[PDB]
């Protein structure tokens, strides 16, 4: 790198090169329009072509942080539109770099982007497609100012690939609106994960980050060894301690070196990886992070040996106590693919607090012989969480599953808006659908993962209006309570009901021809305004208020004439049901 940019535009392609610069500015100039992004990124890239053709041409040997900063500082509008940002150009490079970082704004006032009619999309796409994709990853670029540039480029080829596929196709929307659907989803899900580890890391802090990756690796590489996992998690460490911190190139710097490093240990690490390694720099650690779990060697040993009869336990652990449960996270992970991590860490720290306690004691050993047995209760709590669950998803499906969470939820915490019961409900009743698809021995793994994002995304909410000191108390729980904690919530036997209010329980002709989606919604909406109504109501009188109300809207939308029997018939269920309850 004796010319920083011709190294990056040489490993990267100049189409890639073009759509990070694109999306690195966009991150910055969140306000500034696409036509001056096109003329940015354009100018960037002759620039780096005459790199590429000349390290020793002028200005090539500046650093990528300097070149970018200039760029920035060129904009002519800039005090204008961003102000505070415009003195970081007063500074010199490393206090500038610095002073940018801390003047991007993580969410602003964009208007929702609309999704266009499945026909004017494709039309856009094969007309011109190269300023469809690229003004739209602007747009959703500007949105996220914090999301890693490299995975947001990972989900345009996606999209492409969605349009490429469903754009010439005998029904378009039934191909194209699925996609769309999954790839919001997980757009979402990808950007609020990522939030949520930068969270964690500063909340709970470094010890909680180092168990968690212990725990993620050894289950993923099981046959490497603890040396080899401690070595990872320490540059793991360094690598999201410094992609939080927010500097692009430095995360990508870094991602880059511990792929580089796992590729060159495979041998080391995992028989999983050469696909992976295969790939260009780009991809690279996106695919390793992605990677399927080895397999276990084949006949391991017991755990008991190391960690329960072997004399030397408390001498062990007191030389070193965060190796010594370290270790002990390592060997059951790598044993227990089937756990959530969350899980390991239970198991984790119930060995600490046993140590801790039956060391001290004079015969620590019969003190923690029983250890292993604390450890039962602990699995079997989400186990059967997860049985339950899906026995419940797979009998009243998808829909149904998410007003039995509803209503469950509802009266656990009827403080709570009815927007968010609606929505959590509806995520939990998507993650039903999803992780009880695979087998028991997957499914604890896609409960974490998908659970994790719901939960952190409702603590947020909440912390911005909070609302119940119950939720506030889950959501401020140590990491491996905080779900245990929502499942100890009871019924709130505090809580006055809602007043009646006739409006939230009058329905028109409208709800008919609403979208399937807008009418479950519509439904869900009003299940929990009953509910908050009626919190007292038994099983058994809901579904009778529930089987009405469903009868009154297929007699309404059968109807010779609607407007009068979703009027009529309303004032005959409404009555009815007050009545009944
Ligand atoms: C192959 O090189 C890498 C590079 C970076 C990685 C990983 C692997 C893995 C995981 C794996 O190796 O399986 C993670 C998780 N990486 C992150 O940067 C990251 C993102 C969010 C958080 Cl909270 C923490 C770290
Ligand atoms: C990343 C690049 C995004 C390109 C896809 C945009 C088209 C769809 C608009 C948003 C939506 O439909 O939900
Ligand atoms: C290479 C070893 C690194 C060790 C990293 C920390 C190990 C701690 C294991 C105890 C359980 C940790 C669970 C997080 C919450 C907590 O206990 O504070
Ligand atoms: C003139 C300024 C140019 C701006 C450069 C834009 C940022 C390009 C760097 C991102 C490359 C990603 C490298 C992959 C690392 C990884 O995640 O494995
Ligand atoms: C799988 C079905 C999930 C349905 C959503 C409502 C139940 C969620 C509880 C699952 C347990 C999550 C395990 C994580 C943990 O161990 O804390
Ligand atoms: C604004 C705060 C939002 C809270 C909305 C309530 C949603 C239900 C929260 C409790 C359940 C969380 C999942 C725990 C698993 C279980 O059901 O046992
Ligand atoms: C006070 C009483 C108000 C009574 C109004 C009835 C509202 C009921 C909402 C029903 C939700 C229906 C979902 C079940 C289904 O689609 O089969």
């Amino acid at each position: 790198h004796k010319s920083e940019v011709a190294h990056r535009f040489k490993d990267l392609g100049e189409e890639n090169f073009k759509a990070l610069v694109l999306i690195a500015f966009a991150q910055y100039l969140q306000q500034c329009p696409f036509e001056d992004h096109v003329k940015l990124v354009n100018e960037v890239t002759e620039f780096a072509k005459t790199c590429v053709a000349d390290e020793s041409a002028e200005n090539c040997d500046k650093s990528l942080h300097t070149l970018f900063g200039d760029k920035l500082c060129t904009v002519a509008t800039l005090r204008e539109t961003y102000g505070e940002m415009a003195d970081c150009c007063a500074k010199q490079e490393p206090e500038r770099n610095e002073c940018f970082l801390q003047h991007k704004d993580d969410n602003p006032n964009l208007p929702r982007l609309v999704r266009p009619e499945v026909d004017v999309m494709c039309t856009a796409f094969h007309d011109n497609e190269e300023t469809f994709l690229k003004k739209y990853l602007y747009e959703i670029a500007r949105r996220h100012p914090y999301f890693y540039a490299p995975e947001l480029l990972f989900f345009a080829k996606r999209y492409k690939a969605a349009f490429t596929e469903c754009c010439q196709a005998a029904d378009k929307a039934a191909c194209l609106l699925p996609k769309l659907d999954e790839l919001r989803d997980e757009g979402k899900a990808s950007s609020a994960k990522q939030r949520l580890k930068c969270a964690s890391l500063q909340k709970f802090g470094e010890r909680a980050f180092k168990a968690w990756a212990v725990a993620r690796l050894s289950q993923r590489f099981p046959k490497a060894e603890f040396a080899e996992v401690s070595k990872l998690v320490t540059d793991l460490t360094k690598v999201h301690t410094e992609c939080c911190h927010g500097d692009l190139l430095e995360c990508a710097d870094d991602r880059a070196d511990l792929a580089k490093y796992i590729c060159e240990n495979q041998d080391s690490i995992s028989s999983k990886l050469k696909e992976c390694c295969e790939k260009p720099l780009l991809e690279k650690s996106h695919c390793i992070a992605e990677v399927e779990n080895d397999e276990m060697p084949a006949d391991l040993p017991s755990l008991a040996a190391d960690f329960v009869e072997s004399k030397d336990v408390c001498k062990n652990y007191a030389e070193a106590k965060d190796v010594f449960l370290g270790m002990f996270l390592y060997e059951y992970a790598r044993r227990h693919p089937d756990y959530s991590v969350v899980l390991l860490l239970r198991l984790a720290k119930t060995y600490e607090t046993t140590l801790e306690k039956c060391c001290a004691a004079a015969d620590p050993h019969e003190c923690y012989a029983k250890v292993f047995d604390e450890f039962k209760p602990l699995v079997e709590e989400p186990q059967n969480l997860i049985k339950q669950n899906c026995e419940l998803f797979e009998q009243l499906g998808e829909y149904k599953f998410q007003n039995a969470l509803l209503v469950r939820y509802t009266k656990k915490v009827p403080q709570v808006s009815t927007p968010t019961l609606v929505e959590v409900s509806r995520n939990l009743g998507k993650v039903g659908s999803k992780c009880c698809k695979h087998p028991e021995a997957k499914r604890m793994p896609c409960a974490e993962d998908y659970l994790s994002v719901v939960l952190n995304q409702l603590c947020v909410l909440h912390e911005k209006t909070p609302v119940s000191d119950r939720v506030t108390k889950c959501c401020t729980e140590s990491l491996v309570n905080r779900r245990p904690c929502f499942s100890a919530l009871e019924v709130d036997e505090t809580y006055v009901p809602k007043e009646f209010n006739a409006e939230t329980f009058t329905f028109h002709a409208d709800i008919c021809t609403l979208s399937e989606k807008e009418r479950q919604i519509k439904k869900q909406t009003a299940l929990v305004e009953l509910v908050k109504h009626k919190p007292k109501a038994t099983k058994e009188q809901l579904k009778a208020v529930m089987d009405d109300f469903a009868a009154f809207v297929e007699k309404c939308c059968k109807a010779d004439d609607k407007e009068t029997c979703f009027a009529e018939e309303g004032k005959k269920l409404v009555a009815a049901s007050q009545a009944a309850l």
